[PDB]
């Protein structure tokens, strides 16, 4: 399996650039020059690179430094051919963002945070990004009385709608993608799961350009089924981007290589990205972005190995998932279990509520105990899927 | 603390009627006559009673039996004065519902399930209920390939929209309330959290009459903040009902008495139900419904004790939550922490995106390190809240 | 991969005999006759069968019924050659055990539970079982004040030492194995994980014959690593038996087929059971016992499919794990990462604490900054295992 | 409730000295000088202070610097009278310990880690500490194939027995206390819960002087009951020290103030530390050590508030717990529920297993159906505890 730019594997600069500092220890790796990252990633088969404004341009950078850095970075882009599909803002590392950007209790700070996002939309626009991500990491609380929960959601809408309004105003071909996370760094984060982000979008003035950027590990941190979560995002036509990684349970976000967490879940995420829905439906057509961190135990060969591991993992799962649905045994098993039958509407063409209550065959004369005898054979369909995952079929 | 009908404590018949059978053991209590439950609950201060169609009327009941039971039950209602604010359908106990009602793979079963709900809307209407609850307990899967996830959501919409359409058609003064649950009985349940239920409502043809019925324990089973979840439901004006109980962690749904789980969370749920939001906003005005199960270890004195425990727990939390916000120290502490400041809009009246990026005080000349010095004092606000919870203030 | 008696695959009578009643519904399958169970299991390639006293003999059975059941049951064993390697007692389904068997607050229930176990040891010995499992499913509480926690453990010790002493006194060739479970059906069970189980055994008078019976799903309910957990039992020489199944997450116990839960974990469990430790050490030679339940959505064809699936899953993982370890590229990745270097003692033969203290090279002149550059290459080593698991190397 | 030295409240230097760097941002507070820390703590009513060798003496410090630091530090102790009851080692922050101290795959890191601990025992003894804590924070893995699991435990044993033997050899008056942690910073830590810690100690050569140092937040990260967990350590005579804090859920460790997590659990922890067991047994007489971190959102006023808050929380719970147990209504609720009857031996003085077996009244003529009607009244008993906790009885 060799990734080619046609695969669309994108990586953030913070992923391979993550230095190894965590709650209990200092960095184990030297900083990564952004030019170097770009060249390395392009030699592995990456299609593009993403960044946070401060991944690239330091918080205190003078104008001269910003031009230099950008000059250096765009040169690397021109040399390698890498695209920049997504840009995001860091509204979490500086101490001023300790209570949030957009939902900070301090108003002067809320205003700076929205100003910092607006400037970053310009930059995103200049880099040719199609997506602008919002990961509200400091938006939330440790204690329940710290916030007025209705005012926090108004404050979040004000920021997102101002951003969206500004895109429309400038004529930028950019969409906003919110990235849910249930906790960490805060005790509780606002809009914690794919359903909470989708719900919020519907309350926005400019929600037509706002969608989601679900991350595997984030949903699994609430113990939810990531595949089910991206299926709801897809079904509402709001899956604008994805952050792929692995997580091994309900605990801190591990950010492991994609497929290095819940493998069977990973397998069915790739089937959904590649195969779409069994009865037809929208398909995810964007970048397959990896948002992970190379373990701090490993030196720089480990970093390039882990970059590679991501794309290898995606490609192997993809091979198996295509083999899985192409198998006649699997198709027959899907039929038997009623996967295709789920696709047929419950009512008949022009059959109303009254029409059906009335129909004696569907209710009064319906034989509930006979119907209950159906062997759905979901275990056998599950064994078939795993056997294809293990490469034994 | 003595509950009076003015408190609006409602209980389902399945709660005190729960007999004690679980995964590993048989019932420890005799069945509860519904007439008796009604009389008992009315003597404790209950305001109303709720039920599932089969809690009352057996699945195989002949018409004569249904009239008898209903005659017996409405007589008890007339004698005690209890109201019936909510009615719900059992789409989970019979073996025919093993794969779901509305999202069953078998179409004949999907049709029976919708027929069973439609008939139950009539009954709900006849009992004078204001709310009709939908808890999709068997809608989901154990294995990821069992369902076409986009067709499961279409199938769920077909059922809910047909139900809603039928209410509108009959002129019934009833609203539908969906009740999210992340797992149990299925491995994964569709619409698993408050955000997922709210997201789905926005895709419905008749979503103006569809809202939520969040349950405490259900949200805590995903490890989410229940108070934050009902604040988002309130903020979207979709908190139509509530199921109160307690849960002690991420594990099976325990269904303990309300306040017998996460006490501090319970405390802040009551503050939100009673006090509303600190800066103003919608208020929950419905029944305070308890959906719990008396421990199987206890005999029938324990059952009435636990019914009582629920209302006692609510009333004690309520007393403390009113004392909490009335305290001048607490009001000052809320000010200092910026609880009130969160309520002020981020932008100035008629200030646009361009206007703010431009303003040098908000960005370019904003002093980020000085701003970061603010002591938000959230710990001290948290200690103040707990001290009022413990009755030491 | 076709299993054969030589594989030592054993199944409980309650696994395939599980009829589908969960907490939200009734049985979806007809009762399985135990003689049919023996015939079907033997035909599939099983080596043995295990049971709970009330899995075979009803609670209410008379001595005539008991003798009748055992004679047919023993004839079936004969006809097929299945052994009965483990026997266990039901100390959880009847309403008398609602507060527990050995740790019930009621003393008369405690003597009844212990007498029920004492008679059951006699049946275990008669059947030729080598292991007597003890799963204390109702030993625990929902509320912290329900029990005197020191007393609960004194009473647990008393039951186990009385039973252990009875084995010793009659010279039966049997060992006791405790099976930890963190929760369900109690909110908290005593001896919740493998560590608590092992710790508890060291306080026993007759600890020499008491060991553990870990269950995959049970340690995963606390989010613990099952391979780490069994490694510690193995290391202590206390892994006497095992219960294999699957669990997707921290939630109720699912009891899926082994392999249908956390697959990467299942792969390494199989590497530890089959291959042991990289540097040598203890090995688990017992039966490979499946403690799972066929999903309630499926008819009896799915029950036999599921039994089959457990054995296939085990043999497919076994194969990948043998090929994984045999791979020269893997053995070289292991040597880079220091897997074999962990096997070396830290101290030199004859070195003492003082010796090492005052060895300048190990401390005072140690280059800590040079030692930290070591690329452990744990990521690469993990990718090699998944590629072997995926049937790609 | 004002704390006083007699309360035996100790705080680590790293708790109040924690500056705010988390995984998504930098320090939000200035470094706290250790002499200031002693002065501030003593003034608040603390009895003692604990520290990690690098909390006081930098990793790079020269012998001149080390002696300079200790002389000022020892003068402050003198001036104030604070004791130093526990000393611990940092075997987790420097990049050399990225794979662990005692269980690092690299042998040279293993001798360095053990030498660092050996020198630290000498400092502990000089300071007059009675306890030497060992938190093995980097002993573990992210991937299952990274370690030989039996070797990891042999190496852990080797370090602890070498250190234990050194204490014994120099006649220091010190005990070792292991502090279990399930995850973070490793995906899986060896000896993840109290049970694994206790089990491991029984395999030690010098186990007599090795015990535990449980931490509230740490057992709650596996969803375990902290009161059950410490009860087992207490019952084993292995609770040598404790780390108190709060955690809201299975997620990263929050280290909130004690009481700001699971409050009902905190109440019963305090009842076990203060009051012991209802029927009598062992008691924990050590210091009440707070292992927490002041939230990064707050300035130094919140740091002193938080230190204060830990002590108040403990004294408020203590009070409620003394009044709870002293209550005649509670003592009568306890007697109904069988709390005192669990204290009776199941077997009669001199009864043997055979005796009970053949006692018709305890088995053969036992009315199991009559015994099951017993109302244990666990719900009512729980309501009495919450009402005492709520300051209402
Ligand atoms: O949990 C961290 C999130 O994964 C973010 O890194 C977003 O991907 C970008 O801000
Ligand atoms: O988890 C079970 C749910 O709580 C349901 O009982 C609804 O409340 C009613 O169907
Ligand atoms: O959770 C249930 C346990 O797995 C038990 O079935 C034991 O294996 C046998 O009693
Ligand atoms: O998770 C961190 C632990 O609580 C440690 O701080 C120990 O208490 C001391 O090393
Ligand atoms: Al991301
Ligand atoms: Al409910
Ligand atoms: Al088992
Ligand atoms: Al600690
Ligand atoms: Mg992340
Ligand atoms: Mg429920
Ligand atoms: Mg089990
Ligand atoms: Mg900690």
């Amino acid at each position: 399996v060799q990734p080619t730019p046609a695969d669309h594997f994108t990586f953030g600069l913070w992923t391979v650039g993550w230095t190894g500092a965590d709650p209990f220890g200092v960095a184990t790796r030297k900083n990564l020059d952004p030019v170097e990252a770009v060249h390395k990633l392009a030699e592995l088969g990456a299609y593009g690179i993403t960044f946070h404004d401060n991944d690239l341009i330091p918080f205190d950078a003078t104008e001269a430094e910003r031009e230099k850095i950008l000059g250096d970075f765009n040169q690397a882009l021109k040399d390698t051919g890498l695209k920049v599909p997504m840009v995001t803002t860091n509204l979490f590392s500086h101490p001023v963002f300790k209570d949030g950007g957009f939902t900070s209790n301090d108003r002067s700070i809320r205003r700076f945070a929205l100003a910092k996002v607006l400037h970053n939309i310009d930059l995103a626009a200049e880099m040719g990004a199609e997506t602008f991500v919002m990961w509200g990491g400091r938006e939330g609380s440790e204690y329940d009385g710290s916030k007025d929960l209705a005012a926090a959601l108004d404050r979040m809408r004000e920021g997102v709608d101002t951003a969206a309004g500004y895109i429309k105003d400038k004529g930028y071909n950019l969409r906003i993608a919110l990235e849910p996370k249930p906790n960490e760094p805060r005790g509780d984060i606002f809009l914690p799961t794919v359903g909470h982000g989708l719900a919020f979008i519907e309350q926005l003035e400019h929600g037509d350009i706002v969608g989601l950027n679900p991350e595997t590990g984030h949903e699994q941190m609430a113990g939810l089924n990531f595949t089910h979560g991206i299926a709801q995002a897809l079904w509402a036509e709001k899956l604008f981007h994805i952050d792929l990684n692995g997580q091994r349970g309900i605990k801190y976000d591990q950010d492991l290589v994609f497929g290095h967490g819940d493998l069977t879940s990973a397998f069915f995420t790739v089937d959904l990205l590649e195969n779409g829905f069994p009865n037809g439906g929208p398909k995810y057509t964007g970048p397959r972005h990896f948002d992970y961190k190379p373990s701090r135990t490993d030196g720089y060969d480990g970093v390039w190995d882990s970059a590679k591991a991501n794309m290898s993992m995606y490609l192997l799962l993809k091979e198996r998932a295509l083999a899985f649905r192409a198998d006649p045994e699997v198709q027959e098993a899907m039929k038997t279990s009623g996967v295709f039958e789920l696709g047929e509407t419950t009512l008949n063409a022009g059959e109303s509520a009254a029409d059906l209550m009335n129909d004696s065959a569907s209710f009064a004369g319906f034989d509930a105990e006979a119907a209950a005898e159906r062997n759905f054979a979901f275990i056998r369909l599950n064994q078939l899927a795993i056997e294809h995952l293990l490469g034994s079929r």
